[PDB]
């Protein structure tokens, strides 16, 4: 099977690929594995894969860590990425965002269900399992409790059947048989949530897979439309039918090569302590536990030799920057076109904490347009930041077509030197907030409201005539015939290759 | 001679250091030479020594380029600062910025007299040098004239004798025996102009020392207090007094060893056309040119084998940012102390564009102030945005104990996570502007006035009870005994020197 559509042949492509580790002596999940993979993700070493981990029973469980982050060199530095993708490993942000965007304007191809599947080798009842004996990772020092779920996909339906929504949202072991987790609004796990409450009739019939299709995964993590099934979007982007097989105890359909498989019920009336986590801002704050949603877990199916991938997140660089960001970013970037804004790329730099995202503008259409900086602000701010897609996403910075928007460094040249503090700004207090940004929930205004501005770093020239400047750098500043001169007399002077 | 107390010396020094390449066959002054040098400065090179420069003759001259630019290790990063100063190449940006203010509670040195010096060896009459036939530099493609005064020092003094002023400021050749300049507010140079024009009696005597002693072109880029000679401060700072020779045609005095000797007067009525100048933004706006300060030049004097420092200036890294931004920083960090501010560290990032300084602040003694953001930031920018020491910087960054101010990734990690935008921010509208900044100069508002910014990225409890999080990174969230364990087992588990 391929790598983009089953786990367990990812994993054997990054053997393939030279990016994968695997230990093989015994790996403690309390702090062990999370400290050796946050150390891969600091340093963007290959990815972790534990064997022998401390308290595996019955097969259950292997981890892989790092399994969205980056690697070393700068060629093939999205390579991870570009895997869950079928993508070459050389693969370009520009190009994997445009394969997560590709669906977008085309049909729907929806799941094909099968008898059975590798999901299916392995089950425990609810007298055979109990979650706080599997080998949970402690990721944090001071999280509130093991993060069974990190990377793993919750599948909930409406309750009219239309749609089936696909999504990473955390989770922690509660107790032998329940989770406590992040349902949080406008994300889609709550919307549905919410429906169900609102009929008011059960708890919402939920499965969570884990180690599932990475191209599955990746669309898990994007913010395609509302009533849109994710798995038939992920079936458009492939260009197959994704394979799926029955829950045993309810009509949820789940990956069929899913390595682990949790069925359950999503409470609608029970809460219980959740978090504190250590998250993609990179800050934990000790004790701050709140009530969260309580999954009820039923029964367990897994794959022989099962594998739970795992996100050792925190400050750079992991999945929730080069996932949530990116793939935010993107979707960022196709609704900005479709409200007739002269966008051309989106970026979430990481250097922001992925609280940033970058719009490149088409100027030539821009000085069509006759407008003005204020206007431009106020017309992108109001689009972005009362939609889903920028929910996450606290500054945009509009910017000019000379700067390559996936290039954190140009990102903040343009924003240090092009946008005048205030003047060129416009402030959104009346936008929903993101609280999990530290100086949103922890700071000194409403958790949930404002703290989002757009800081134009267009200069005014390219409103009107075209821009009006070189850059004094070597690529502008020097023409063409003595750059290349300089550059084959380089190692003759005395001075000092792309894959590495 | 040591190294920091002579250009000569300095060169050599780069030569031992295996951070020096001589290019001994023939270069262009146009473009080509400060092509080199731009690659240098964007990759972090050895410095170019120009020994044999297209136009050279009679001695004058050869071109040292990236004088103060950076080293590409990691552990002498710093290195060709701190052989400004005398200091080991290893030396940090900390101890760099201490050595620069460690002279401003000392006495002054005065500098000392002697009859002649190597400056002395060669020197050219009025009817004898013509500026347009020298090797000077065309440094940008764009630029409006050849910038022959990119890191030597001018000389002036105030009408009644009491302050000697040492500055870098750019200038351009005019004609055969003048330059065009930059003389702005609220520059010294500019300060001193003033003095003698409301005086209204004569010109302005003027001299321009290029390839003086290393620790002068220091104190030359810092902007020291007002009425303050940067003789006595270098005199006191290196422990030893400058040696100075009279010029020939004017009472002022040049330091002994200075490579190239221009003496002359500063204007006091006329201009002359100057820029543009591809500058420490990284911009140039061909054509945009302005009436400039004009110098006249009626003597040069030069030592045997003449060596031009340049500045090939533009975008990272090189002396506008490394020099102008780490110094400004420095008087700044001073400043706010001064002013009972607990400040015990800043920086200018260079991911700013050296426009940005960020401010370390000692929580312990801000929580003892029970002050609130609102205030603290009022009372920081009211100090630094009302002194010439905050001229070119348009942002303050805030931020607490944790964060290290000489890491950028640090800094743009807690602007992007602490600080709120809008609320956690004070605007500065009636303040000087720097206007070389392109959002200022040539943006949407007034050139000279506003556009300021103070960000507090101090979390709320810092101002109250303590720091209330941890960082979710491998330093923060795991237990010594574990982390040592990681490291000790990295390269067995099969994962991958500070001098590279
Ligand atoms: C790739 C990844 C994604 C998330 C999350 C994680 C990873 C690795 C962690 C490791 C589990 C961390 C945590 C970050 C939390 C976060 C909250 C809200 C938005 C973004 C991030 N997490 C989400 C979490 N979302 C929460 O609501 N809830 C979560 O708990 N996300 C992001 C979430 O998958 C994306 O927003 C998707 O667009 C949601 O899908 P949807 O559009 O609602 O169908
Ligand atoms: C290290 C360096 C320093 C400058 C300058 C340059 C270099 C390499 C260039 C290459 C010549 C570029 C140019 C940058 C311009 C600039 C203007 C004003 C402030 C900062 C920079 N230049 C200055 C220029 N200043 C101008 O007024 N005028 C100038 O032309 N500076 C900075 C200037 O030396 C410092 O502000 C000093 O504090 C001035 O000394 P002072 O305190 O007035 O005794
Ligand atoms: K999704
Ligand atoms: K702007
Ligand atoms: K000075
Ligand atoms: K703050
Ligand atoms: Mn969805
Ligand atoms: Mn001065």
């Amino acid at each position: 099977q391929p790598a983009h559509l089953c786990f367990r042949s990812f994993v054997e492509a990054l053997k393939v690929d030279n990016d994968l580790v695997e230990i093989n002596t015994p790996i403690d999940p309390n702090l062990e594995a999370a400290a050796i993979t946050r150390r891969v993700c600091e340093t963007n070493d290959k990815a972790p894969l534990f064997n022998n981990l401390i308290g595996m029973k019955n097969g259950l469980f292997r981890i892989l860590g790092a399994p969205g982050s980056l690697r070393k060199s700068s060629a093939d530095r999205y390579g991870r990425l570009a895997r869950h993708l079928a993508l070459p490993p050389t693969a370009s942000m520009r190009e994997i965002l445009d394969k997560m965007l590709s669906a977008s304007d085309m049909p729907p191809i929806p799941p094909t269900i099968v008898p059975t599947g590798p999901c299916k080798e392995n089950s425990l009842d609810d007298s055979e399992f109990d979650l706080t004996e599997l080998p949970v990772p402690l990721i944090h020092k001071s999280d509130g409790g093991k993060y069974i779920q990190t990377y793993g996909m919750h599948i909930v339906q409406s309750p009219d059947g239309t749609w089936t929504n696909w999504s990473i949202a955390r989770a922690m072991v509660h107790d032998k048989n329940h989770l406590t987790g992040l349902v949080i609004p406008p994300q889609h796990i709550w919307q549905i949530h919410q429906m169900w409450k609102k009929e008011g009739r059960s708890d919402v019939p939920w499965a969570l897979a884990f180690g599932v299709p990475p191209a599955a995964i990746m669309a898990s993590s994007m913010p395609i439309p509302d009533g849109v099934t994710e798995a038939g979007y992920v079936g458009a982007m492939t260009g197959s039918s994704l394979e799926l097989v029955k829950c045993d105890t309810n009509d949820l359909y789940v990956p069929a090569t899913s390595e682990i498989v949790l069925e359950g019920t999503l409470s609608i009336s029970e809460t219980g302590p959740e978090g504190p986590f250590g998250q993609m801002h990179g800050y934990i704050f000790p004790g701050d536990t709140h009530l969260g949603a309580k999954y009820k877990v039923n029964r367990i199916t897994y794959r022989n030799n099962a594998i739970m991938p795992m996100s050792s997140c925190g400050r750079l660089t992991d999945e929730t920057h080069t996932m949530i960001g990116s793939l935010a970013a993107a979707e960022i970037r196709k609704l900005c076109q479709q409200n007739d804004l002269p966008i051309t790329d989106a970026f979430a730099p990481f250097e922001s904490q992925v609280t940033w995202v970058a719009l490149r503008v088409d100027t030539e259409k821009l000085r069509a347009m006759k407008t003005t900086s204020e206007g431009f602000r106020k017309r992108v701010g109001d689009v972005v930041f009362n939609h889903k897609a920028g929910y996450t996403i606290h500054r945009l910075v509009l910017v000019g077509d000379d700067i390559d928007v996936y290039e954190g460094k140009d990102v903040l040249w343009a924003f240090s030197t092009r946008c005048r503090p205030g003047m060129d700004e416009t402030l959104f207090e009346d936008v929903r907030g993101f609280p999990l940004i530290p100086y949103m929930g922890h700071g000194n205004g409403p958790a949930h409201r404002g703290g989002k501005v757009v800081s134009d770093a267009l200069m005014p020239t390219e409103y009107t005539t075209g821009r009006n400047w070189e850059a004094a750098d070597f690529n502008q500043s020097y023409p063409e015939d003595l750059k290349q001169k300089v550059l084959d007399n380089w190692t003759k002077m005395g001075f000092s290759h792309h894959h590495h």
